[PDB]
Order: structure tokens, then sequence, then C-alpha cells
């Protein structure tokens, strides 16, 4: 269609539309157990996470009513911090969100919040530890 | 159809009809997480709540055997009391329903009750904290 | 519910509502092969057709845009003209459609039309050749 | 069909047939939350309960292996004790069942039992507190 | 249940009641391609046809409005006239139906009609050419 | 969501999205046989068609590869020409579509084309002969 | 089919086959509540248990890794220990199983174990307390 | 299970059982468009055709009412004659079936007969032109 | 996974594997009516056709039993020959296919063949007339 | 398809692909209760476990983030150590994985683990105690 971001599947848009204030969506990397965890699965194997996050932030406001609307997955000790978080931070600040609302959950904590999320979008993102949890806010 | 309100959808009327004494129905605003909470989902994305409440009250009696047959979602203290509540109130009293039956639920409590409800209709009501739970009476 | 005839079921009211101008519904007697002809089946095995026709006529205008809004199934020339037709004619008139709209269809014509109808209603009408096809009109 | 009562529906018969020793079936009045409680829902919106109870008892024996094979719904004070109970009792004896088998569950207890029942039939019964639960017996 | 013949399964009785006037049902021996022909399939692999025929004709009237209300499968010329046809005739007479109504179809016509019937019941009947096609009549 | 017309329901947007070039969609009025004709049914019982037409024209280009990308349902005499057709014509021109693309179908023909359409949306439009068929055009990268 | 007991239905064979070591299948008499207890239901309404048990014991080895691979339903006083238990033991002995493997479960314990069984088959066995639970062993 | 050939899956045996006189099942090599042509699809991707032909010939009698019970795919007039046909012919006379019942179809005719067949089993057979159509006969 | 091209969704791979000789798959551009035309629909809204074509040709042989294993959609009138046709041509040669196997279909004929294809994959390819139909060959 | 192990079924490949880091898959022997334990069942009745394990190890890396990514079912000792274990070890070491990751689970613990596995693949492995639980690692 005209005016809608080009990297959003028909089904993704529907689920973004039907999501209400408080509903969470996981943007999972190519390595995340998306199918096994998901309440509702959306497959987007041909899309990396930076470009997808940008489009969703364009469309979907974030929950200001909580302290933490965005969550990443904290690494296991010995593993390196993915540099991709810098792209996320750069993007998140872009659509005028305060970077303070990001918090870090550990692997098992993350796995569990994704199960309670309304949908997981399986991406093709190769970067390790690239999983993002987004919480929908109120629409103006 | 003749003699039936024009803003009650086919599927909404079916579900109102099959509802029994005690069953609850949520009238959710545009911002409510309707789809994620619904046991049974009706979308009326083009209808506003006062208008839909009016039609529902005409058709469906409210539960006399409980202290509270109506619930709103309570605001965070001490934020502004939603203006539309007045509209609702003036319509609830009118169908002959005592205002002292309305009750206010914490966001979390409201969510939990909506999951146990028979159905949630998702409306286009743009106003905040505009949600309502209704409990069916006897006919 | 209030203001809605007590002899119209949840599913029947839904289908009456979603019917539009021209759609046909079949009030079928107990002997009619409703299930095998039905595009969409609605069972009301405890209801008779007089009651039902009355309630339906109350909510749903007939099709003014054709010669025939109503069709009974004809007998096999001409053994015992069914008494129940008389009861139908009384209601159909003073509701208030013109009795001249009723045409009578051959068995195999009726069967065939009933398959092209939107829905059939299986009733408990024990009378013979008691079936009816009604055509929805324009609501204004 | 011949030799089968005319007011029990196709899916109703299959249901009574497939029930076995110990299974319960609720015959619910027009005000019961049948749809929302039913494990399995049979709709008979045109039928009243006394005629239905008569047909079922004809086909289905009641459980002798428990002290209560029938339950009614008790009134909340101050509602009227419905007259229909008298019709029910009069009809339950006359099939030969000892009226001592009838017990009286309060509203909330009744709902919870109907939930663990194999099937609920939503009737057209207008009388209040006209709900019945029947427990299937042994055949031989 | 009480008053229902013991060899009519729950789903068979249902389909028998769902059937209207003119509807056909095929009683298929254990060599018939039941599953591949059936619009709707009922399996009674442990039942033989003559006893099934008895119960069905007991419960269901035959179509007395057409030339043939019953069809068997004619043998491929040469092969023996199956004995069971005798047993069927002594079954059909009794229940008061005239054997003049039995017509005989050839394999590829018997297959064709069975596809258009409302149901095929697959039985355990080991005898050859034991297939019967039944047409439902009026219930009064 | 932001930047999306607020009268386009979640399922309608999906179906507008999954439509490609040549696909058609029917905006059916309240009296229309939407449910019986529909390959794929979307119910928007609370929406009027001019509102919906503006939002759809905003997002979805019309098919330039055919003469008629828009069809109305012609009247039988003596029904009146509906006023809403002006409203539609006003709307269509202004999104940049030549009114020459509008053609008119006999009630009967309209029904049959609606059965071959990708989707019918049932609206709350009480105005008569208010049905439209729109045929999706190519979306070209700027 | 050749070389396959005639009294095993298409769907029963498949269930027996997809059962692994330790899975249980219940052979239920005509009075049992099979439909309501079953995780997976197979209907063999025209077959008695004796015949069926023989075929199943011909095809399916019994679990030798537990104390008891066969459970009958024990009676409640004062009912009679049914004669069919005699018929069961050889077949059972006759297929080579040590009868000490038969353990007896009371009514409620039987229903609960059957709810946990991979499948229940509803038979036509009019005899009482004829239900049997079988536990599949290892093949070679 | 005991007394069942070991290379027939649970679903294959069921489909082999529910087939009746005249039904056709296709044994398709790894390269055959099984998924697209199948009315009913059974997958046996780890199984070669000769051993499957063995078991099926053992369990399933072939149709004697036709001159041709078996169809191979004939080669494209350019391609080479497959070794596997000799295997097949030897397999076919071993059970008492005359090789004169074998016929050969050109791809087009083969594709079409397969669509009209009750089932296609997609096998792992590597040999080209390895496909077989078997038509079931009567069990006595 | 290791060794599988990174831009193939789990479902596309399945589709590719279950396709056999002669089956056709349509790589559809972002303007194609993919959903209304597809018998089986795989969405890859995040992939462009060149990268998809490349990894598909790696896995899947083309049908050499026909003059044309590849079909493009010829432009109307009218507009330019898209440059991506050069890109496809450079890839098709290199994987070892004779470019003469490419034929060009009029818009309506392409649509019609795609209705007959096993599957259509909806890509995010923004180039016009970028659609490709591939026919599967034999393997190894 | 080319470059893909020949013993991986279309849905198995899909399953392996849709699995993510941490997801488990049971390779279950012919005696295992796959059907009854399986959250998601893939049937591969024709295939043995070593050839299948080998192919899967080629495609799927094992989880490095736990102390044990491979589990066998331990013997009831009771029975003796099955020789199929060494064959497994020869394989998993040949794929670069350290044999100190194999743990051993008791029969009941293995059943429970398998219920919580993403998929169970039912094999034709005739070796006893031959079941394997693989846990998927990260792909770099
Ligand atoms: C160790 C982590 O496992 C998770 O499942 C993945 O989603 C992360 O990228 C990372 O590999
Ligand atoms: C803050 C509240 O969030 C809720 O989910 C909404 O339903 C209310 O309208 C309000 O926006
Ligand atoms: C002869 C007629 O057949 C029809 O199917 C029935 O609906 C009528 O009642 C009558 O029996
Ligand atoms: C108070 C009681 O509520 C129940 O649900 C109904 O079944 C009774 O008839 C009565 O209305
Ligand atoms: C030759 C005939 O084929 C039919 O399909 C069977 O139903 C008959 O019993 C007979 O065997
Ligand atoms: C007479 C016409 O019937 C059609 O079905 C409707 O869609 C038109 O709006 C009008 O009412
Ligand atoms: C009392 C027992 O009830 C059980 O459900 C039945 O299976 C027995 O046959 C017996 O009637
Ligand atoms: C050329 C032939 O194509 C067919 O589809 C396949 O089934 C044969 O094995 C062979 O490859
Ligand atoms: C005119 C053509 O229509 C087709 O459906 C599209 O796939 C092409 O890219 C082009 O736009
Ligand atoms: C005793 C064990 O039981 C399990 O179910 C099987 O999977 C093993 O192979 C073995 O037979
Ligand atoms: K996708
Ligand atoms: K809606
Ligand atoms: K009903
Ligand atoms: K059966
Ligand atoms: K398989």
């Amino acid at each position: 269609l005209k005016h809608i971001p080009k990297n959003i599947s028909p089904d993704l848009l529907k689920t973004l539309m039907e999501m209400g204030h408080g509903d969470e969506i996981v943007l999972a990397d190519a390595n995340y157990p998306s199918a096994s965890c998901a309440n509702k699965l959306i497959r987007c194997d041909g899309v990396n996470i930076p470009e997808l996050l940008d489009s969703i932030l364009y469309l979907m406001p974030l929950d200001s009513y909580v302290d933490s609307s965005i969550q990443f997955m904290n690494v296991v000790s010995g593993d390196d911090i993915p540099k991709i978080w810098g792209t996320y931070r750069q993007m998140i600040e872009g659509h005028g969100t305060d970077l303070k609302t990001i918090t870090y959950l550990r692997r098992e904590d993350f796995y569990e919040r994704s199960k309670k999320a309304y949908a997981i979008v399986a991406t093709g993102e190769t970067s390790l530890y690239a999983n993002i949890i987004l919480k929908k806010g109120v629409v103006v």
C-alpha cells in the first residue's frame, strides 16, 4: 500500500492494529525459539531487526504508563555485548523515546515474558542477543 | 432488520441472545487490549460506546442479583476523572438502572475480569478509560 | 432479550440480520431434507412454521423488486390441498404483503431453489407440503 | 423417525446415546447461561422442559448407584418457588423414579456442576428456576 | 438407550433423523469402497446388513413417492445370484413394503448413486453383492 | 496505530495489504447481500462508505490497466439516482482519478462481479444503491 | 484385508499400532461413559469384548515391565462378580499371559485411569463390569 | 505389532483397510509430485518401493474384475528402461498374480489416474520411473 | 540451520521438498495478486526475487523434459523491459540452465498458470514485471 | 532436493528450522510412546536412528549453554547396556561434540522430558532403549 512501511507483512500490521495498550510484541532473532514460545507466531525470516524496529516505532507508540516499555536480553557471562543495541538505542531515540525505558532481562526471564506476549515475530536477524520486547501504549 | 437497533451487529446480537443470567460482556475502548483478553471477540471498530451502551440497555436487562452489574476501569489517583463517565451515567439512569450499581476496578482487576467475561466488543471509542463491563439480568 | 420474538433462536437472528436484499431463506417442514440441501443449516426442531413465519415477517420485509417473494411447494395434482396453506395466507396478508406474490413450485424445482438459498431452517412442522421460501427486501 | 419422540433433536439423541453410566445432562431454562457453561452445547430454543424431561426419561434410565440422580436449582430468598417443580415431580414419578432422588443445589453450586456435565441443552422454558440436571443410569 | 434397537450407533441414528424425504442411505458390505464414495461416512464394521436393515426399516419409512425405494447391486453376468437377496426380500416384506420397489443397478451406476446419497454405512457384511440403497419416506 | 486512517479495521488493512494488482474489493451498503456473495467477508457495520472510500483511496491506487476501475450499481426505474453518487464522484476526483473510469452495472451483474472480488466489506451505509467496486492498481517505488 | 483379524476396524488398528510401550487402551462395555472419558475415542458399537480382546492379544504384546498389565472394573456390593471374567481368562491365559497380572480397580479409580489412557473403545458388550484396561509391551 | 508387516505405517494400514473393491493406491518414487496430485497423502519417505510392494501384495488382494490391476509409468521415448521393473515383475509373481495384468501408462495418463486414486504414498525410492498403481480386489 | 541457504523460510523449504518433477512454483513480486491466485501461499514479504531465485536454484533442479522450465511475465504495450530480467538471466546461466528455456507469458496467461502452480511465494520485490515460474526437475 | 540429507522428511526439515536455541527434539525408537507423548509428532517409520542422528547433526548444532545437550534412556538394570549406544557415540564425536554432554535419564524422567520437547520423531529403530533427546544450539 501507499504510506505504510514496506517491510511489514499484512499479518504483522493486523496484529499491531489489534494490539491494545499494554500488549507486548517480541522481535526475535533468527536464533530465538520463536515457534515454541509464541502465543501468536508471525514469521518474517527475510527481515533484520533494526529495519523492522524502525517501522514499528513509526506506527506503534510505546507504553508510557510503565517504567520499562522496551526490553533486551542480558548476555550470559563470558559472551560479548552485541553492538546492535547501539543501532537500537540510536533508533529508539529517533522516534522521540527516552532511552531510560530500556531494561535488561536475563535469558530465562526473557523466555518467560515472550510466552506472555501477544505475538512473536520470527526475524532473520543474524546478530546474537538481538531480541527485543515492545510494549504498546495509548494512541493520541 | 426492523425493530432492532441499527448499531448492533449480527454477531453481537447472537452473543447477547445466547448470553444467560450472570454472563458478562465488556464494551472496550479503542485502546483496550480486547483481542489479547477476549475469550470471544466482537469487533465494532466504527462504533462508540455511549451509542452502543444505549442499544444494549434497550435489549438486555442488567443483573439485579448482584451489588454491581456495571463496572468502569478506575483511573490512577489522582488523575482526571473521565468526562464520558457522565454521559454513560446519564444513560444508565434512564433505562431505569440505579447509579449506585456502578463500580470501579483497578486496571489489573479490570483486565482479569474481562478475560472471564463471555465476550469483549472492541469499539472505536477514542476517549480514555471508557470501558464498561455489563452483567446480564433475567428476562 | 427484550423486544425480540421469543421463537427466534440466536443463530437464526444472526443469519436473518446478515441476509441482504434478495437472499432467500427456507422455512422447511419436519419431512423436508433440510441438511442435505442446506448451504447453511439452522435447526429449530421444536418450532412450527406458523409461529416462525409470523416472527420472521415482523422483522424482515419481503422483496418488492420481483414478482414472487414467497414460494410454497406444490402438491402432486391435486390430492388434499394442505390446510396449513390457509394459515400461511392469513399471515402473509396483513403484514402486509400481497397474496399474489406467492407462486407454487414443483417438488424438484423447490429442492433445487432451496440449495441456492442462503439458509434453510429445519422445523418440527408435522404438516405436509408446509415448506416456505421467503425473499429478503430492502430495509428503510 | 418412527418410535422416537418428536421433540428430541438429532444431535440430542446422539448425545443421550453416547452418554454412559454416570454422565450428567443439564436441561436449562431460557434464562440459563447455557452457552457460557457448556462443555457441549445443544440448542433447543423452541422446546419447553416438561415435554423434554418426559421424552428423556422414556429413553434414558436414571442412576440408581447414587442417592441423588436429579438436581434442581434452589431459589434465593425471596423468590417464588416455581410451580413447574410440581409438574416435574408429578412426571418423575410416573416414570417410576423415587422423588427422594431429587436434591436442591444453590445457584453457584448448580452452575459449577453444569460445567462438569457432559452436555447442556438450552431450552425455551420461560419459567424461572426451571433448570434440571439428570444423571444417566444403567441399561439392561 | 431404551426403545432404540441395540445395533444403531449414535451417529447412525443422528444421520437417520437428519435425513428428510427423498434422502438416500447406502448399506455397504465389507468389500464396498465406502470411504472413497461417501459424502458422509458412518462405520459399523461389526454389523451385518440384514440385522441393520431390520432396525432401519423399523425406524425409517421408505419413499412411496417414486418407482424404486430400494436398490441392490446387480451381479456381473455369470456370477451367482447372492443368497442374501432372499433374506432381504423376507426382511422388506415384513414392515409392509412391496418388493416391486426393488430395482437392480450395475456396478458403475451403483457407485455413481452412492456418491450422491446422504450417507454410506460401512458394515462387516462378508457376503458379496450385499449392498442396499434405501430412500427415506414421509413420517406421519 | 499512528499514520493509519482510524476507520480501517485490523482485518480490512490486512486484506488491503494482501491484495495485489487487478484484485477487486466491494464496499457494500447495509442492504447489500454481503455475507452471501463474499469470497472473503469483512464486517464494518458501524462505518459509512464515503468515510471508508476516502481512507481506501488514500492507501490503495486504482488499476490504470483497464478502462473501468470503479463500478456503481445502476438503479431500476422508478428508483431515484442516489445523492451519494455525487459525494463519491467528489471523493474520487481529488485523489487523482478520472471520473471516466466509473461504469455502472445492472443489479444482477454487480452481484456476480462481487462474487469474484477478493473481499466484500459490509458497511453501515443506509443510502440506497451505494455499493462500489474498486480494483487495486500497481504501487510504484518513488 | 488378508492376515488381519476381521473384527479390528480401520481406525482401531492404527491406534493400536501408534501406541508405544506403556500406553493403555480401554475396552469398554456398552454402559461405560466412553465418549466423556476418552482422550481418543474409537466406536465399535456392534462388537462384544471377548471377540475383540482375542484379536488385540493376538496383535499387541502386554507390558511385562509393570506388576499389572490388565485391569478389570471391580463390583460394588451387592452386585455379582460377572461370568465374563471367566471368558476373559484364557483368552488371557490362552495367549500366554500370567493371570496374576490382572488387578482389580474400583469404579472411580477405573474412570480416572481410563481418562489417562491413550484411547477408549466403546463396544456393544451388554454384560456389566466387562471393561478392560490393557497396557502395551515391547515388540521383539 | 505382531503379525503385521514391519514397513507399513499406522496411517498406511488404515488407508489400506478402508479401501474397498475398485479403489486405487499409488506407490510414488522420491521424484513423483505426490503432494500435488494426492487426494489423500501418506508419506513414507524412508521406505523403498519393492519392500512396500511386498507387504501390500501380502495384505491386499488385487482387482480381478479388470484386465489391469497394476500400472507402471512408461518411459519417455528417449530415456532408458529402469532396472527396477524386473524387481517388480519378480515381486508380482511370488504372490499369485499374472504379469499379463501389468500395463504401461504415459506420464500424462499416469498423473491423471493418480489424482483419481484414493491415495498416494510418497516413498524414498531413488530409481526413476519406479511408480506403481495398485487396484484393490475383493477379500473372501 | 547449517548448510541451508539463509533466505529460505521453514515453510518454503518444506514446499520445495514436497514438490516433485513437473510441479511449479511462482516467485511473485510485491505487486502480484499472490493471495487470490495461490493454491498454496508462502509469504516472504521481506525478500527480493534475485536472492531467492539464487538459493532456490542451488537446491532445486529445473524440468528438462519440457522446452520451457522458466516463465517470465511479458510487459504490456507499453512500459519498459525491466532490468531485473538481465539479473535473472545472469543467474539462470551459471547454475547451468540454457537461457532458451525462458519463455514469456502474456499477463492473463501468467495469472492462469499461477492458479495451477503448486505454490506462490509473495516477495517484497518492488521491481515491476519481476515474476518468475519455475518447474521442478528430477534429482540424483 | 540437492545438498540436503536424503533421510530428512519435508516436515522434519521444517521442524528443525522453526526450532530455536534451547528447543529439544526426541528421536524415538519403534517401541516409544511417541504419539501419546508428542506435543508435535513427525512420523518416520521407515528410518533408523543412527542414519537420522547423523543427518540431523550435519544440519543442527547442539546447545553449548547447558552441561548436557544429549540424553539417552537408561536401562532398568534389569536389562543390559544396549550396543546401539557406542554407534551413537562414534557419530556425535565425529561431529565435533564432546561425549561428556551425554547424560542418562530414567524411564519416567525421559517420558516427562519428551512431553516438554518441541517435537518427537517416531522412527523404525528396532534397538531397545535407543531414544535420543537433542538440544539445539546457536547458529553463527
Ligand atoms: C544465547 C542466546 O540464545 C537465544 O536463544 C538467542 O535468541 C540469542 O541470540 C543468543 O544466541
Ligand atoms: C491508560 C488506560 O489503558 C487502558 O488499557 C485503556 O483501555 C484505557 O483507555 C486507558 O488508555
Ligand atoms: C412429499 C413432500 O416431500 C417433502 O420433502 C416434504 O417436505 C413434504 O412434507 C412432503 O413429504
Ligand atoms: C435467578 C435464576 O437465574 C438462573 O440463571 C436461571 O436459570 C433461573 O431461571 C433464574 O433466572
Ligand atoms: C464385485 C463386487 O464389488 C463390489 O465393490 C462389492 O461391494 C461387492 O460385494 C462385490 O465384491
Ligand atoms: C434495491 C437495492 O438492493 C440492493 O441489494 C442494495 O445493495 C441496494 O442498496 C438497494 O437497496
Ligand atoms: C455400575 C457400572 O457402571 C459402569 O460405568 C459400567 O461400565 C458397568 O457395566 C456397570 O454398569
Ligand atoms: C521422468 C520421471 O518423472 C516422474 O515424475 C518421476 O516419477 C519418475 O521417477 C521420473 O523421474
Ligand atoms: C502490470 C503488472 O501487474 C502484475 O500483477 C505485477 O506483478 C507486475 O509487477 C506489473 O505491475
Ligand atoms: C523398556 C523400554 O520401553 C520404552 O518405551 C522403549 O522406547 C524402549 O526401547 C524399551 O522398550
Ligand atoms: K513470512
Ligand atoms: K466488525
Ligand atoms: K436447535
Ligand atoms: K464404528
Ligand atoms: K512418514
